[PDB]
């Protein structure tokens, strides 16, 4: 029943109307600036980075969506299989289904089988830590997928609409993530789930030990909106409040820039809203090391597996396409090519103190 | 005449279209900045504050409308109950009326009779007293109802637009308002009423000892429009004029930063459509005390007590979510939360010399 | 046959859809501040000003129009006899078409007849001055009217699209209108025909003695507009290009700040596309000395004497209204009230070196 | 093969929808202000300016576009008649096709057969460059048309989405252009192909001794939209990824700024989605010494001799128009003519780093 709102959750995030609802990535404020002499040949285009201690073959990661139930676990062995054909690191949904049903493991551990040498990434939710999860369940999110590193979730917007959720983010919660971290043999990622990650919140976690982020910005899958969705068809009053909080969140673009000029020496992954591999090249030329996704694969996903291969080679060519198009040999030239940030995401970054010749500089 | 004036105010209010007509509020320009880490439990978070000598369960009051006939009355009861139960204070509308005929006097008395705890405010016309009211009509509107406070209202719009309206301002009232101030035992608020107060008003209001304010900016309840409407109504050539003038007046959001940059300890209630408990959030984090509302409290009120009911649970769940998502635990930390101020009203701030750096200091 | 001209003129100014025609005044980015306490009242609100050596009850002003033919000066002395009611300034239209045929004079002259006691203003164009016209010229259009000023106009942008246009203006011109200037009896205005005044144009018209200026911008009547849609009607293929052109020209709002900025001293009307006593105001609080307005006026000429006298009513209601609303008791105090610049406006200020601190001061 | 290229290339600009599709110049963000006293005649306005040693009628030319087959030279024939008789410069389409089939040369050749006397600018390609031409195939394309100039295109956009493309930008080109350009006797212009040149792409091409430029910025022909509509027609699978590119690009009004800027000496003509003398005149102004255009007289050709000399005495009229409008007497003076930059034009400037002050002094 934890397992019918997995369900509910893949149902209404595959085929209702919540992407980018009512929201905005504001990435269509950040422009790659063209290069009519790239310097380079199409073919020489070298899209290799490091994702912790793996190689990976594209600066993309599939997000965590789902498991919890055998249909769930279909899913995840579509994803994992072309994830691991494509050298794409995949996280996996929350495993606490898993933990409070050993049913649901399976689900999980799927990924493994059939995806043996990519990154794979557990996933549990920060309220779980408030609510009595240590080392353990840590170590078990992480054993039952041999994963090599395990996201955290920050999704208190969700959990206050969430008909059965659990707004609990007290500062203890931190204390004991940082104990963890001490023991887990991987690294943590702490990622956001549609509302992105603030200066604020950014330093608060780097002061308790976390270097690995995902911005999940508002933009993309809208987490507030399937919770809407999810009160309307309980009649649950919340619904109409949800909707008065549609447009809640720090937006992608603004969330790396947030987190790259806060924590300069981040690990840090852009998502929400990343739709194609234009917007992957704005993400990390703005200051992400690598872009992130998730519905965009579930809706191909569900498709089948060549829908999905089709869906990654697509936007690959879109990532390299941008990279020949503003004369980017790598990964780390994209990092440093010429951008022209303007409208709303420039009044956010001015508002907030971001000085743009530091944040030029820090970005690189 | 008067209590014919009266209910087709309610009237016009309840049931044409008046609520932001052509106007704007401008907290579309003001965001609050989302903390995925809030540090907190959603069960913690505290919403009393202080009003005058009272304490009040949420920053929110209902600001002044109706009385002066029996039906006015029955939906005066049902506010003030409403209010009573959540804890929340209460204006009553313009006691001319009850000054003028004691048959109104009921109406509003009967807002004390069934709210026993509350703060319930008073309310006088600033042109009466170019007029001829003094300290007497004052404390008569004062015991009429055992108001904690007195609110003076400030309409020049209306009055040159209202058939029947009366648009004397002169200078001398003030030195009224001041020498009677002397003598009353509860403090007044000098109020707006949909037009904004402006950092001229405020100070000239200051200068001669007013201490609180009720911003009631254009952008909720727009009272040109009602005006042009009992124009239309009785033919009078002023309603196309009026049309000219729909969007005249300070936006909300401009003058509460107007109010609270111009002065800094000034007690402050951010109103003129508030609508929604996120609306309320922005106009205390932006330097309101607290939020003010009149008009949806009055649509619902007609719908009956159980819809103002629910209305008011909804305005307090949705204050509550944007304290949890900005990790506010009260309502201290909400007036110093991270905010993001863009387009218009930064071109508004801009251009009145609202220095940016002190106004953050100030409101805090 | 100029004679049909000036019939198609009003002909399609009047009945074809040319006013604002892709066309903006930058009006909407200047606010006037309100003032929830005036510190006045309505009834000591006082509109009176001086144009040169008369006094007039309203700082507004009809601007020149038509004038040529009998039906022409039945028009003139509609709108001749309610502006000699209301105590305000009346220009004629472009007397050129009278110093060509005998037959024309009269309606002129008619003008003064029925209007013996308000300023009226004589019409030549420029390009006439090129071409010829000297001293005897302007002191005949003068006394044709017993005219207190002469306006000479600046139409080179519907010169160019004119059917039969003559775009000619050569700097000969300015040195035989500063040699007239020396031996008229009456000031000399020089005003634009909707494409606006610059500060250039200003500063070199200036620098020929001329200090009076009516910047007739961008905004209201389109010229442009109304030579295409003759060219169409003629079939002349210069109709397609006047289209590309239709945008053309410096805004009302912008030629204001512009010819104020740049000759502080001048004698100003801020006119084009003034359809409302707070445009009005809004121009004068900007800058202007005095509103002027042609289209509207015309339009309701055609409509009668009672309609006309509407007309005014309203326009100086609507004027009162923004003095009362800004706390401004008398014209000079509305030249200093309050305002906000935004958008455009503020943009185009900026870019042409407005230094806005400069421009308070030099307003008032 | 390439010859059927070639004849869709036409088909498709000429008949489908790809003229400012999801793209913008940005010249509305241009300004040119008005002078309602011009100081000049219409008839004495001279538009005569320099094409590197001849002397044009026009600072407009009509910039490469076909050629291959002998429908394409019946077009190149009709361009290149009227371009004669108005005295402007023609280019050609890339004359590769005629490199590669020796039946394709006289589609090319009839151009100086039927116009002796303007300059004609000869077209290859940067990527047959670095697949293997030298000075022998520059030389033969020179030769095959007498040519006064060669233009060499840079469209990387284009071959990236182009189903047979070919995007090779390797740096060792410019080495050979640079060693090519000693042996030329006539000068090469860089150009683009609707996406627009960069400081950074100008910066390094005249590093290599490049010193005249075409900067075919976004806003007009849309060449991403070109290639994404043949990929639909051949069911290629890059044409989605096509559509996302879209609005990829320089805008042409910013892609002059940047050249005038970075190259201050550059001869400089400014292109892409010219389509009117009113354009052409803001070009000019805001930097470019010679407005470009290609696809609106493609779309007269085709309908014709007289269709096409009606075009052109329409631009020269607007152009002419515009001078006049601005006070300016001939292409030195519009080039110093006062403008005003606004909305994102000024926010790409800005954050550039193109100071406008330097900026105005540099452009004149
Ligand atoms: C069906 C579904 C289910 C979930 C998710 C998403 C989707 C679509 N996401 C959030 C996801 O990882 C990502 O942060 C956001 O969806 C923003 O990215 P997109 O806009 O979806 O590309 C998510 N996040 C996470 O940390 N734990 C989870 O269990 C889930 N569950
Ligand atoms: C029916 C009605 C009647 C009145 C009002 C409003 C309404 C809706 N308001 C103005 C009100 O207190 C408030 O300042 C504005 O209406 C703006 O807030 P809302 O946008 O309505 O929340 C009001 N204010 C006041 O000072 N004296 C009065 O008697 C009235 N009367
Ligand atoms: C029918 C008609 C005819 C004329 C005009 C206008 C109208 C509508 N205008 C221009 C007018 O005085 C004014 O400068 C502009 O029309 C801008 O003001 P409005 O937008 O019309 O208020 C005018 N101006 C002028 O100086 N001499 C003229 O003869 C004319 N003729
Ligand atoms: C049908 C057709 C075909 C071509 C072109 C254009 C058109 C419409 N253009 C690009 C052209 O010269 C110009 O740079 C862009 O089209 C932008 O200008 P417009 O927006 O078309 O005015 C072009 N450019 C070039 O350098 N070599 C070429 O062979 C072609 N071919
Ligand atoms: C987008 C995400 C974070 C969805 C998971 O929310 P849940 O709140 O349903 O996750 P668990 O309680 O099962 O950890
Ligand atoms: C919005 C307001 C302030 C309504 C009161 O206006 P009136 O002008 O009808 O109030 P009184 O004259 O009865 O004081
Ligand atoms: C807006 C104006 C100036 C209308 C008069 O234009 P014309 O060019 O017809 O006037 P004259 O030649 O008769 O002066
Ligand atoms: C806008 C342009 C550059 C059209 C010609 O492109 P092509 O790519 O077809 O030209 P060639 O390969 O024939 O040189
Ligand atoms: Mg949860
Ligand atoms: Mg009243
Ligand atoms: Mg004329
Ligand atoms: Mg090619």
């Amino acid at each position: 029943d934890i397992v019918n709102r997995k369900v509910e959750h893949v149902e209404i995030a595959a085929f209702e109307n919540v992407d980018g609802l009512s929201s905005s990535t504001f990435l269509n404020d950040v422009i790659l600036v063209h290069q009519g002499f790239p310097g380079i040949s199409f073919s020489e285009i070298n899209t290799k980075t490091k994702f912790f201690r793996k190689e990976i073959s594209v600066p993309v990661m599939v997000t965590g969506m789902t498991g919890g139930r055998n249909e769930l676990g279909r899913i995840n062995k579509i994803i994992a299989e072309v994830a691991e054909k494509f050298g794409i690191p995949m996280g996996v949904g929350s495993q606490r289904v898993a933990i409070e049903k050993a049913e649901a493991r399976e689900s999980f551990a799927i990924v493994r089988k059939v995806a043996p040498t990519i990154p794979i990434i557990a996933n549990l939710g920060m309220p779980q830590l408030v609510k009595g999860y240590g080392l353990k369940e840590f170590q078990d999110a992480i054993q039952m997928i041999e994963a090599d590193a395990i996201a955290v979730h920050l999704n208190p917007a969700q959990e206050v609409f969430q008909p059965e959720g659990e707004p609990e983010y007290q500062i203890y919660a931190l204390e004991k993530l940082r104990d963890i971290s001490k023991e887990l043999s991987v690294p943590i990622i702490v990622k956001e789930s549609g509302n992105g990650i603030s200066m604020e919140t950014a330093k608060l976690l780097y002061s308790y030990g976390i270097k690995n982020f995902d911005t999940s910005g508002q933009g993309g899958t809208n987490w507030i909106a399937i919770e809407m969705i999810r009160d309307i068809r309980r009649g649950n009053w919340k619904a109409e409040s949800a909707k008065n909080f549609l447009d809640w969140g720090v937006p992608t673009a603004a969330s790396i820039m947030e987190v790259r000029y806060s924590v300069p020496d981040s690990f840090l992954v852009g998502s929400g809203g990343i739709r194609s591999g234009l917007d992957a090249a704005k993400a990390i030329a703005l200051g992400a090391d690598i872009a992130g996704m998730a519905l965009p694969v579930l809706k191909s996903a569900i498709e089948g597996k060549e829908s999905l291969e089709q869906f990654f080679r697509k936007i690959i060519f879109e990532l390299k396409a941008a990279m020949m198009l503003t004369g980017s040999k790598d990964v780390d030239a994209l990092k440093k090519t010429s951008i022209v940030i303007l409208g709303k995401l420039k009044e956010w970054a001015e508002y907030r103190g971001i000085n743009l010749s530091i944040y030029e500089k820090v970005r690189k």
